Order: structure tokens, then C-alpha cells, then sequence
């Protein structure tokens, strides 16, 4: 049983309540703000290097170590569900230019091939995972929506107050996370794939 927030006021109150007691240091807050501005670049470098940071520039090694350390203070007090939007390349190079029909809907054949590739499989992410407490506007245009089931006691932080995209109920999960794909379905209007996954 995982808490899915369905009310914006409820989600914001819960998020603010967690943030109030983290006690993040000045340098930790600075590292997080900076991450939200350059997330795709940082996560891309982590993926290219399979999580090995020893050869990174000195500034970036420092930042990654601060982000990692930040999670010693940020844990969820209950089973929760988190949301994220992704573009077609998330499924592989063979889906980048095939997933979408010209009219914006998901191509049905490509959907079936993506389901065969990923359903009931584990996936390892070398980057951090930026998410939200709800299905928010910052990724309404994205063709893939993932709902992550995160267990009580797991590392997870409400970072909305120290995010460049404040107002979007922003949450962060740690790098090198693994999750199991439980379900993949087409939305009722055929414009998105909805994925359900359980975090390990």
C-alpha cells in the first residue's frame, strides 16, 4: 500500500513538513540548487562513466559527494508513490524516432516492442532521479510517465524549496537506484505510456 497524493494542498503540506526537519547544510543546499539547473548534463555524465567520478573535474566531484551525503538526512516516513516524465530515447536509440506517430499519439507497434523489452525487467539508473509528488505540468508534454513505488525508510527528499523549478512538488531520489517494471499501458487518449515500477 503506497500513498498516492491526489490533492495539491495535501501534497505541499506533506512536503513542507518533511523539509522543515532535514537540517541540510549550506553547502548541501547549494549543491541541490545547482543540480536542478544542470540535471540532464550531470546525469548524462554519470551514465557515460557508469557512476565512476574519480576523473571528473574537481568542482563536480565535490557536488556529487554533497548530493549523496544529503540523503543521510532525507528519508520518506511512509510508503509513497512518485511521478516522472521522459522522452522516447529513455527506451533506447531504436525508440527515439519510432515511438511517436506524426499526430502525437504513441505508435501501437512500437509500444508492444517496448513492452516486450522492459516488462518484468529490472533497470539500473546511474543518474539521480528527479520526480514529483504528483503528475504536474513540467512534464505534461512528455510521452512516457513513470510511477515509482518507494518504501518507508528509503532515501527520498522534498527539494522544492531549493529547486530552480519551485511550484512543481519536486522530489529527488539517489543515484545508482534499481527498479522493477510491474506494468506498461497506453493512456486512454493514446498519447502516453504509463509505467508502474517498484523501487529496490
Amino acid at each position: 500500500t503506497y500513498q498516492e497524493f491526489t490533492n495539491i494542498d495535501q501534497a505541499k503540506a506533506w512536503g513542507n513538513a518533511q523539509y522543515k526537519k532535514y537540517g541540510l547544510s549550506k553547502s548541501e543546499k547549494e549543491a541541490i540548487v545547482s543540480y536542478t539547473k544542470s540535471a540532464s548534463e550531470i546525469n548524462g555524465k554519470l551514465r557515460q562513466n557508469k557512476g565512476v567520478i574519480n576523473g571528473f573535474p574537481s568542482n563536480l566531484i565535490k557536488q556529487v559527494e554533497l548530493l549523496d551525503k544529503s540523503f543521510n538526512k532525507m528519508k520518506t516516513p511512509e510508503n509513497i508513490m512518485l511521478f516522472r516524465g521522459d522522452d522516447p530515447a529513455y527506451l533506447g536509440t531504436e525508440f527515439q524516432n519510432t515511438l511517436l506517430n506524426s499526430n502525437g499519439t504513441i505508435n501501437k507497434t512500437a509500444f508492444e516492442k517496448a513492452k516486450a523489452k522492459f516488462l518484468n525487467k529490472d533497470r539500473l539508473e546511474y543518474g539521480y532521479i528527479s520526480t514529483s509528488l504528483m503528475n504536474v505540468s513540467q512534464f505534461a508534454g512528455r510521452p512516457i510517465i513513470t510511477k515509482f513505488k518507494v518504501a518507508k525508510g528509503s532515501k527520498a527528499g522534498y527539494i522544492d524549496p531549493i529547486s530552480a523549478f519551485a511550484g512543481q512538488l519536486n522530489m529527488l531520489l539517489p543515484r545508482h537506484s534499481t527498479y522493477h517494471i510491474d506494468d506498461m499501458r497506453l493512456s486512454s487518449d493514446g498519447k502516453q505510456i504509463i509505467i508502474t515500477a517498484t523501487m529496490m
